[PDB]
């Protein structure tokens, strides 16, 4: 069922997920000595091609591989269309390894057939509470407690195939090979998500949307209107009327973050995102780099009254090609990114999050039901979305958790 994924360290049923107690490692161990100094072999047609993540030839090239051929819903209304300047963003935080970017060129013209991206992330992800607690039950603490400390892995992100070579086996091979390339740097896990299902998620998550500009989301037909509003003389002023935001932030003290906030910013969200079973650990350069301000990439808002940031919230946007509708053919959305909140109610702090979108000309705010975002669904408006986000490890054992124990978002 699986030829390739039956062949790697990874949970192989969702049984087994079910039955591991402790985190740790799958694979027996290995040194950087013991993995291949020479690339994966790849077809004579091709190349393995490193991209230069910072020059802006390279990520346009990339960007121009995703536009055309990355992930589009079942009835292709919707291409991501993620931006050049979220690219670099993305794939070049503090202490990236460029090596961990993967592609492949066909090598007559060089044209860009593949790629598959990794970056460092400081993941906690020892054995979580609820079974550090069956094995303190059992006399099995120290069992339980071997991999508590952060650990220095590999996200990855941006696998895509161009699509006239799909199902050609080619996605195993960038795989293999960004193995290959993270193991010689002496890394060993990897953590990733899709929304597809694949052996084995430890967690699932559904996707909420809230809508920010109805009319248009009915338009490209990312939202239908709910039967219950054709009882009403004017059903589309209705659904208008429903999702209507303010057109100014309501909590005194809010505003953008600067780089003095770094230091508050990363107290608040660390002492946060402690909570969860599995989430991040970011220095302050982290911090900078993923919540000050970037335009049209990440937006970072933060409470100050009298002097002190007491919250904060973020979020980053992802446009979308609208593919076959008259009107549109850009969808710009809103993702929920991290957050925490001391002085006021998650709601309050996330309904300036809807106001400032909608202000910057946001059609849609989505987010996974990850770190506290049920708390805020129902009053907020959110409804949930028919996809799922799961979230994997690569050579990673790990007990099968609720999304609201996961605190990482992935872009
Ligand atoms: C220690 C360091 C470890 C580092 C690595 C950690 C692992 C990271 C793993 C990657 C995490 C990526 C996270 C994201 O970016 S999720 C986003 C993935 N991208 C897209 O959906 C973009 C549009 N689609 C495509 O570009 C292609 O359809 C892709 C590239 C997805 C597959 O290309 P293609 O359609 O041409 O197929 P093939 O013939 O080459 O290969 C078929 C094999 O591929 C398995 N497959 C299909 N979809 C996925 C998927 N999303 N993750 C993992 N495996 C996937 C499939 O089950 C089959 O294996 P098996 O069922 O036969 O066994
Ligand atoms: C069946 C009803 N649908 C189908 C479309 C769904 N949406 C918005 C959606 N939208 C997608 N994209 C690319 C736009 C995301 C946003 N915003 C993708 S990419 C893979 C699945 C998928 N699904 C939700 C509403
Ligand atoms: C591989 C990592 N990511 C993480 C985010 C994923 N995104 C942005 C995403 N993914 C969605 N789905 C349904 C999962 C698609 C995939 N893979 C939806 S439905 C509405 C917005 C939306 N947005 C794209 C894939
Ligand atoms: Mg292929």
């Amino acid at each position: 069922a699986h030829a390739f994924w039956s062949t790697q360290p990874v949970p192989q049923t969702e049984d087994e997920t079910e039955k591991i107690v402790f985190a740790g490692p799958m694979d027996e161990p290995k040194t950087v000595a013991d993995i291949p100094e020479e690339p994966y072999p790849i077809a004579s047609t091709f190349e393995w091609w490193t991209p230069n993540m910072e020059a802006a030839d390279d990520i346009h090239a990339i960007y121009e591989l995703l536009r055309d051929n990355y992930v589009e819903d079942d009835d292709s209304m919707f291409r991501f269309n993620y931006s050049e300047e979220f690219l670099q963003w993305a794939l070049c935080p503090p202490n990236y390894i460029p090596d961990w970017h993967v592609a492949v060129r066909r090598k007559a013209d060089k044209k860009l057939l593949a790629f598959i991206a990794g970056v460092p992330v400081t993941l906690r992800m020892g054995t979580p509470k609820y079974m550090k607690v069956k094995a303190q039950e059992k006399g099995e603490g120290e069992e339980a407690a071997k991999y508590d400390e952060p650990r220095h892995i590999c996200e990855i992100n941006f696998l895509c195939v161009h699509k006239q070579l799909r199902e050609k086996r080619l996605a195993p091979i960038l795989i293999k090979e960004a193995t290959r390339r993270v193991n010689r740097t002496n890394v060993w896990q990897a953590v990733y998500t899709a929304g597809v299902l694949l052996p084995t998620p430890y967690a699932s998550g559904q996707y909420f949307h809230r809508s920010l500009n109805p009319e248009k989301l009915v338009e490209i037909r990312f939202s239908g209107i709910p039967a219950q509003y054709q009882k009403f003389q004017n059903p589309m002023a209705m659904l208008k009327r429903n999702y209507q935001l303010p057109s100014a932030p309501k909590n005194s003290g809010l505003r953008e973050m600067k780089p003095s906030d770094v230091p508050q910013v990363r107290r608040i969200l660390m002492n946060y995102l402690d909570s969860f079973d599995v989430g991040p650990v970011f220095s302050d350069a982290e911090i900078s780099h993923y919540l000050l301000p970037r335009d049209g990439v990440v937006f970072t808002y933060v409470v100050e009254n009298d002097k002190k940031v007491t919250d904060f919230f973020s979020f980053y946007r992802i446009p979308s090609t609208v593919i076959g509708n008259s009107n549109y053919n850009l969808l710009n959305a809103a993702y929920v990114h991290y957050y925490a909140a001391t002085s006021i109610p998650l709601h309050q702090l996330i309904l300036d999050l809807l106001i400032v979108a909608h202000s910057r000309g946001f059609d849609v705010c989505n987010m996974v039901e990850i770190l506290d975002n049920r708390s805020f669904v129902e009053q907020l408006k959110f409804g949930a979305g028919d996809g799922h986000l799961r979230y994997y490890f690569y050579n990673w054992a790990y007990p099968k958790i609720k999304p609201s124990q996961v605190a990482l978002v992935m872009l």
